[PDB]
C-alpha cells in the first residue's frame, strides 16, 4: 500500500563522475530513511544500468531497480500517476498528494522528465518543498527531500514542521 519513491537516473550520461558517485551516496542514504519508515524496497531506481550498479559494494537486492524507463516500470505497476518533486512547480506539495502510488524524487537536470512521462501516458503532479513559501532553508538532495515527504506523510507533520527538521 505505500508508494514507491523513484530515483530516476534518465540523464545518468549527463553527469560528472563525482555526481554518479553522489546519487549512488543518496540512493544509500535514502534505503536507510526508507528501512525505517517501511521495508527499504519502496525505493527505486529506473534507468538502472551496469556503471549504476558497480558503484555499489554489493547486490542491490534490498532496492526495487529497474533498467528500463520509468514509464514502463510505472505501467508495469498499475501506476498511471506520479508526483514529480520539482522547484519551479507551481504547488506546494500536501497531504492531498500522498494518495499517489509513486514519487519522484531525484533525477531532474537543469528533455525533461515530466514532459516524456506525460508523453508516455504518465499523470505527472509537479509539486515544490517550500519553508515558509520560500526555497531559503529547503534541502535540495535527494534523502533530505525523501525525509520530508516521509514526516509529513508517515508523521503528518506540517511542510514548515518538516523542513525544519530535515535542516
Amino acid at each position: 500500500d505505500w508508494p514507491y519513491f523513484i530515483i530516476d537516473l534518465y540523464h545518468w550520461d549527463k553527469h560528472t563522475q563525482k555526481e554518479k558517485g553522489k546519487i549512488a551516496l543518496q540512493v544509500n542514504q535514502s534505503y536507510g530513511l526508507l528501512r525505517d519508515y517501511f521495508t527499504g524496497s519502496e525505493l527505486a531506481v529506473t534507468w538502472a544500468n551496469e556503471e549504476f550498479r558497480e558503484m555499489f559494494h554489493g547486490p542491490l537486492d534490498r532496492i526495487t531497480t529497474y533498467g528500463g524507463p520509468t514509464s514502463e516500470f510505472l505501467k508495469e505497476n498499475g501506476i498511471n500517476e506520479v508526483v514529480l518533486l520539482d522547484p519551479w512547480a507551481e504547488e506546494v506539495l500536501s497531504e492531498k498528494d500522498f494518495d499517489v502510488k509513486a514519487f519522484i524524487i531525484g533525477g531532474i537536470v537543469d528533455p525533461k522528465i515530466g514532459e516524456e512521462l506525460e508523453s508516455a501516458g504518465i499523470k505527472v503532479r509537479r509539486r515544490k518543498i517550500v519553508l515558509r513559501g520560500d526555497v531559503v532553508g529547503v534541502p535540495d538532495r535527494i534523502n533530505r527531500i525523501l525525509g520530508i515527504i516521509l514526516k509529513m506523510m508517515v508523521e503528518g507533520k506540517s511542510m514548515d514542521e518538516a523542513v525544519y527538521e530535515m535542516q
